[PDB]
This record gives structure tokens, C-alpha cells and sequence, in this order.
């Protein structure tokens, strides 16, 4: 039996690979430089993957920033915005990434969003109504191979399949084109690629067709017939083909397989979907082979073996061992490099974490012990020792924390009493006027609040002095409320620099790693908490910021929180439990927070899920809408222990919301912000056919920019706010967070804000 890793990550042992792309941008080092560090690290990592012993190492999983990016050049499919600029190869890649400015223009990156329901970020196919394609010079899945090959290490070169990059892609600025309808200009250049791969001497390629977790428009759904058969038609001109699949199930999907017949594999997630298996074992042609992804890619825990063993042996029985491969569930470019580097974490949770380098040597492992066991047996036993120790533990057995989640009741998700109620003893209590100003939460961060923040987490200054120094932070964040005469206040966070890891810091249950970095988005890459064990909460967690705010605050005070879907989410979740079980843990530790800062003089509270949409399981059913279930409940859970007179507020940072506005009305917020300034305003149409009856501010004022609008632009844009919108449920606030800004900006920005609704209140005034 085989084993086989889809994809290894990028970045390097120490971001290597950041270090060294941001060096390239900052002219500190060449081209030349930059391409060399780029091999060495697909070296290394090839060397680590075949010292492991992995019998099926990829290749063209490598990307200097996107792999979808390096497929849009590989079909030549860059706009004519990019190509004009007459740049290198890299350059152009990065400018279609991060964006460039040559002969004075300015040409802003193409689109970016989340793969799938991962927390990294792929460079969306931007494609003309007069697109055609074709294969670049030197292309870099042919190139790879080779310098693999060149190296000793035969590889299986993975490629994005046609229908996912079209079904992913989007037409251009200019062009309407349906991208999947390109698709009959598109195959002809895979099958080109295919047979230079085969040339090469590329024994088989992996195929992505990711979409296939997807419920599928007819149209796409249509493609992979005619795409499929065109490869296979190539015969033994191109390599044999195995579709990979992952991140969810494909067994929705079962009227599709057919289009794959003519090739040698598929693969699916069995750590996601396990029970997937044996339905899939049904409809694979006759000599097809499995490859079954059974390490998780998408999080850090050390394998259960025996239950892998287990799956395996289930799929070797149906189909005989050459039909089998052991494979990791996904790419693991959404793990850490190695558990090695890190130094500090506590003694007993080593041995429940496999990070990359530990995963690879897990697929090997248990490709052996499939046929092997007795080679390997001091593995095994150890393996299953490290899984009863994770069982067995004091952080995964809280009796206090599941006594307390034992008896909450389906009452206690709820507010006293409905909105309508509500909303009466709210608008006295704050004392609010028509079109009500306020902010979303965060203010500048200068040079200074970086620094004090790193002296005193470094030890560098003591507590006293810090606390002192986030006093006076707060109190200039107020003073300059003052000035602006907003109606709400924030206290602007100087004290935070993350908005998950601030709460892991302050809960039982996490740990923190120092070297654990996973890519996000291009260069930028995050280092995740791990949930290792029950959750509570020993302390206030937000109070002391927001009481001494509140104690200087001639207006109502902002209480700032992270929800509970996104605290899990945002972090390494556990798998030994469900998530949401550990999601309600986190809800009633966040509910006593919310509780507390009400005791302490809060009565806005907001809370924010920026995670909630990220986390929807990929297509509808009985899964989708349990997860909405819990994530929804969690919120609720979390929020529903104030009284009448206290607003829960909560931010979404995103400006529609397709097939999700249920679960949205679902929380009962007070308030909602939505960031919209650069949206139409007919988006807002949503609030009209669902009737919400709560109170909405759609961003008004753009704070990713750093212009000032005029008083006559924040004026015309609550007009068009209120073509939709009633006056009574309107708030006055910017797009988002202002972190990112400068105080004059802030100033200038927040000025005209106030002003144009203060105008707003004298025209809704009531007539004589």
C-alpha cells in the first residue's frame, strides 16, 4: 500500500519563504535571489516528505503566493491591465496578487476570497468575454517536476481540474462572460499540459475538483463529462489521473462520477466524512484505485491510528491493496511546518500534536501497517498510548464544565422578552437620538501602542506601568469622542492586538504556540491558538479596559467581544469532542463575560462573529442547518443574560448575506453594522423582503481609505441609506474598524459623519 501527501506546506521552517518574498518587494534582494530560496525550500521539503518515507510526494503544490494565481498564469488568462506592463514573469504574478505601479499607473490585485471553509485565501481566475487560453513558456507544474525529478525525487504534479478553476473563476470588470462556459477553450490547453507532464516522465497527476463538495449548478455539473473524456482520450499521452475531493462529502454527487471513469483515481476526505467511505466504495469503476484521506490536513492532532487502521482495512477489503492509497485528507498547506519548533508548550500536550513534518511520517506509518503492522508495532503502541493519555487527561475532562453545560436549558438562549419590548426601556437608558453615532470598535494603532504592548508582554515594563499607559490611551480615545460628539462610545482597544487570541490568553482550555504559522493570505500567515481542552473562564477577561472606559464616559461605552463561533473557529478546535459541544463552553464563558461587563456600568455590548458564514458546511442538508443550529444557539447562549435596557451589537464584515439572512435575524441582536459604503445601496434590499425589524447601520464612510469624504458625500450616501431603510432603525457608523487609520483622517472622517447626521435629525425633525 501506498502512502500519498496532497500537498505540503509553503512558507518554511521560520516563514522562509515570507522573509524572503517581502525582501524581493522591498528591493533588498533580486530576482534571481528570491527564485533560488523558492527552490530550496521545494527541496527541503521533498527531502522531508521522501525521508519520511511517502511514497506519492507532490509536486506544483508550491506557490511564491497563490496556487490558483500561478494557474491563471499557467492558461495565460492574466487581463490585458497586468500583461501591458510589460513586467517579468514573477512580477506580473505578484502585481495580479498584491497589485504594482509602473510608468505612473496603479493596478489594484485581483479579487481575493477564502478557499472554501478554510482560513486561506485564493486569487479568483478574472476572465474576458473574449477569453481564450493557452500554456505559458516553461510552465511551472513542467518545470517543478523536472526540478524535482532532477533532484531524485519522482513526484505526482497536482493541478487545479478545469471545471473548479472556471467554476471558481468570475468574469472582469467590462465582461459578463459565465466563466464555465469558457470551458471548451480551456480543456484542449490541459490536455497540452498533460502530455508535456507524461513527456516529462510524470507516471500520474492529481486533479483537484474541489466544487465537487458543492451543491452544483446544472451548468457546472455539466462540464466534467465532456472535460473528463477529453483527457481521457489523450490515452497513454498523458499521465494516469487521480480527481482528488476534500473538505467535505461527494456522495450528492454520484450522478457526476461517471465523467471520471476514464481515470485511474479519486480521492475523498475521510476525516471530515467518514461515513462517506463505504457508499463511495459502490461507485468506483472496477480497477479504480482509492485514495483515502485519512490524516487531517486541516488541523494539528496526532492521528488515531487504529481507528484509521480500521477505515483502511474496510477499503482494502472491498478492493484489494494495489487499489488502496493512504493519503492526508487535504493539502496540508493548512498545517503548521513542525511540532519541533516549538520549545514552550506544556510537557503533557506534545504527544497529541502532528504538525506537517509529523503528518507525512503518519501516512507512511500507516501505509506500512496496513499490510505491516508487525514492522511497526512499537509505533502503534505508542500511537494509541498518546491517544488514551488525550482521553484520559485532566484538561479534557473539567467535571465543573460539563456539570454547568449538563444543565443549561433551552430558556436560558433567550432575551426577557422580544424587541418590541425591549427596545422601549434601550432608547431611554441610552438615550439616544435619531440616527444614533457610533464606531465599530478598534482606533489607530500608532507606533507607541505597538511598542508599549510589546515591552510589557516581553516583561520589559511592568503591569503597573503598562496599565497605566492603556489609561491614558482610553482617555484620549474619550476625550476625542468628546470633541466629535458621537452618541456611543468605544474605548478603541488599545490594550488588544488580536481579536481571538486576546480571549484564548484569558481562557482555560488553550494553548499558545510560538513558531505554529499557517498561510493565510499570500505572505500574511496566522498563528492560531489550539483549543487542547475543556473551556472556561477563570477571570474577567474584558472588564478592567472597558470599566475604567465606562468611569470616564459621558456616553454610553462599547463592551467589545469576540463570539463564540469565531473563538472556536479562528482557533485549532479539538476532535475528540464535537465542536459544538466545545462552542458552548465558550458561549457560557463569554456569557459571564457579557454579564460582567453589564454588572460594571456596559450597556452596549458588542459581539462579533466574523467567523460564523466561514464555518457553513459546503453544501445544504441536515448538516448545514445543524451547524447553523449550535453556531446560532452558541451566539444566543452567549448574549441572552442581559436585562431589557442593555443593546447587544454585533459587526459583519461582509455586505450580503445569499441564503444566510435567517440565521442572522436568528441572533436577536439589538443592533446590526454591516460594511457597505462601497457596495450599492440596492443590497440593502434584503431588510425590505425580510421585514427585520431591528435596528441596521450599513457602513457610511469607507475606512480602508485613507480620503476624507465631504460632508455632501456623507449626506448622500444616508439618503440612499434611507431609501431603504425606516429612520427609526437607522445607525450612523463607518465601514469597519479604524486600526488601520490615522487620528487626523479619523478626525476628519468622524466629523463629517457627525455632522451630516446631525443634519439628518434637524430634516426628520417634526414640522411646527
Amino acid at each position: 500500500v501506498q502512502s500519498s501527501v496532497l500537498g505540503f506546506p509553503r512558507m518554511g521552517v521560520l516563514r522562509d519563504l515570507k522573509k524572503a518574498n517581502e525582501a524581493y518587494w522591498a528591493d533588498k534582494i533580486s530576482q534571481e535571489a528570491l527564485l533560488a530560496e523558492g527552490k530550496r525550500l521545494r527541496l527541503a521539503h521533498w527531502k522531508i516528505q521522501k525521508d519520511a518515507g511517502v511514497d506519492i510526494i507532490p509536486s506544483n503544490d508550491f506557490a511564491h503566493y497563490d496556487h490558483v494565481l500561478d494557474h491563471i498564469q499557467l492558461f495565460n488568462a492574466v487581463p490585458e491591465r497586468y500583461t501591458s506592463q510589460k513586467l517579468s514573469p514573477l512580477d506580473e504574478y505578484f502585481a495580479m496578487g498584491r497589485g504594482h505601479q509602473k510608468g505612473g499607473v496603479d493596478v489594484p490585485a485581483l479579487e481575493m476570497v477564502k478557499w472554501f471553509d478554510s482560513n486561506y485565501h485564493y486569487v479568483k481566475p478574472t476572465l474576458q468575454d473574449n477569453q481564450t487560453f493557452s500554456l505559458a513558456k516553461d510552465p511551472k507544474p513542467v518545470r517543478e517536476f523536472l526540478e524535482a525529478k532532477e533532484a531524485g525525487f519522482q513526484t505526482r504534479p497536482v493541478l487545479v481540474g478545469p471545471v473548479s478553476f472556471l467554476a471558481l473563476g468570475k468574469a472582469d470588470r467590462g465582461s459578463s462572460v459565465d466563466p464555465i462556459t469558457l470551458l471548451d477553450k480551456l480543456v484542449p490547453v490541459y490536455v497540452e499540459l498533460l502530455k508535456q507532464l507524461k513527456a516529462a516522465g510524470a507516471e500520474s497527476v492529481q486533479i483537484d475538483e474541489p466544487v465537487l463538495v458543492f451543491d452544483l449548478r446544472p451548468e457546472v455539473k455539466a462540464a466534467f463529462k465532456p472535460a473528463y473524456e477529453a483527457i481521457a482520450a489523450a490515452g497513454d499521452a498523458v499521465p494516469k489521473v487521480v480527481v482528488a475531493t476534500y473538505f467535505g462529502d461527494i456522495v450528492h454527487n454520484f450522478d457526476v462520477l461517471p465523467a471520471f471513469s476514464g481515470a485511474a483515481g479519486l480521492h475523498v476526505d475521510l476525516v471530515r466524512n467518514p461515513e462517506q467511505l463505504e457508499p463511495v466504495l459502490k461507485q468506483l469503476g472496477p480497477n479504480q484505485i482509492l485514495s483515502a484521506g485519512v490524516v487531517d490536513g486541516r488541523n494539528i492532532w496526532k492521528n488515531d491510528f487504529a481507528k484509521s487502521l480500521e477505515i483502511l482495512q474496510t477499503a482494502v477489503k472491498a478492493l484489494g491493496s494495489e487499489r488502496v492509497i493512504v493519503a492526508t485528507s487535504s493539502s496540508l498547506i493548512h498545517t503548521p511546518h513542525t511540532l519541533a519548533s516549538e520549545k514552550k508548550l506544556p510537557s503533557d500536550v506534545y504527544e497529541w500534536f502532528s504538525f506537517a513534518v509529523e503528518k507525512v511520517k503518519e501516512v507512511a506509518t500507516l501505509a506500512k501497517a496496513v499490510t505491516e503492522p508487525e514492522a511497526v508495532k512499537a509505533e502503534l503502541e505508542a500511537n494509541a498510548a498518546a491517544i488514551k493519555a488525550r482521553t484520559d487527561s485532566k484538561r479534557t475532562n473539567d467535571p465543573a464544565v460539563k456539570e454547568r453545560q449538563a444543565q443549561v436549558t433551552p430558556e436560558q438562549h433567550n432575551r426577557k422578552a422580544p424587541f418590541n419590548t425591549r427596545y422601549a426601556e434601550q432608547k431611554k437608558h441610552l438615550s439616544l437620538p435619531l440616527f444614533p453615532t457610533t464606531t465599530i470598535g478598534s482606533f489607530p494603532q500608532t507606533s507607541e501602542i505597538r511598542v508599549q504592548r510589546n515591552k510589557f508582554t516581553k516583561g520589559e515594563i511592568s503591569a503597573e506601568e503598562y496599565e497605566r499607559f492603556i489609561e491614558k490611551e482610553i482617555e484620549l480615545a474619550v476625550k476625542i469622542q468628546d470633541e466629535l460628539d458621537l452618541d456611543v462610545y468605544v474605548h478603541g482597544e488599545p490594550e488588544r492586538n488580536d481579536m481571538v487570541q486576546y480571549f484564548g490568553e484569558r481562557l482555560n482550555g488553550y494553548v499558545f504556540t510560538t513558531h505554529a504559522w499557517v498561510q493565510s493570505y499570500g505572505s500574511r500567515c496566522v498563528r492560531p491558538p489550539i483549543i487542547v481542552g475543556d473551556i472556561s473562564r477563570p477571570a474577567p477577561m474584558t472588564v478592567k479596559e472597558s470599566k475604567y472606559a465606562a468611569s470616564i464616559s459621558k456616553k454610553p461605552m462599547k463592551g467589545m467581544l469576540t463570539g463564540p463561533v469565531t473563538c472556536l473557529r479562528w482557533s485549532f478546535p479539538r476532535v475528540d469532542v464535537h465542536q459544538s459541544v466545545q462552542c458552548q463552553q465558550l458561549a457560557l464563558a463569554l456569557r459571564d463575560e457579557v454579564v460582567d461587563l453589564e454588572k460594571n456600568g456596559i450597556y452596549v455590548i458588542q459581539v462579533d462573529e466574523p467567523a460564523l458564514r466561514e464555518g457553513l458546511p459546503l453544501r445544504k442538508g441536515q448538516e448545514r442547518e445543524a451547524y447553523l443550529k449550535w453556531a446560532v444557539d452558541s451566539f444566543k447562549l452567549a448574549t441572552a443574560g442581559v436585562e431589557n435596557s442593555t443593546q447587544i451589537h454585533s459587526h459583519f464584515c461582509y455586505s450580503e448575506f445569499q441564503d444566510f439572512f435567517h440565521a442572522i435575524a436568528a441572533l436577536d441582536a439589538d443592533v446590526l453594522s454591516i460594511e457597505n459604503s462601497k457596495s450599492d445601496a440596492k443590497l440593502l434590499k434584503v431588510f425590505i423582503d425580510e421585514e427585520y425589524p431591528r435596528h441596521i447601520g450599513p457602513g457610511v464612510y469607507d475606512i480602508h481609505s485613507p480620503r476624507v469624504p465631504t460632508l455632501e458625500e456623507f449626506k448622500q450616501r444616508i439618503e440612499e441609506m434611507l431609501a431603504y431603510l425606516k429612520p427609526e432603525q437607522l445607525w450612523i457608523n463607518p465601514d469597519c474598524g479604524l486600526k488601520t487609520r490615522k487620528w487626523d483622517e479619523v478626525k476628519g472622517a468622524l466629523s463629517h459623519m457627525v455632522e451630516a447626521a446631525k443634519y439628518f435629525r434637524e430634516k426628520y425633525a417634526n414640522k411646527a
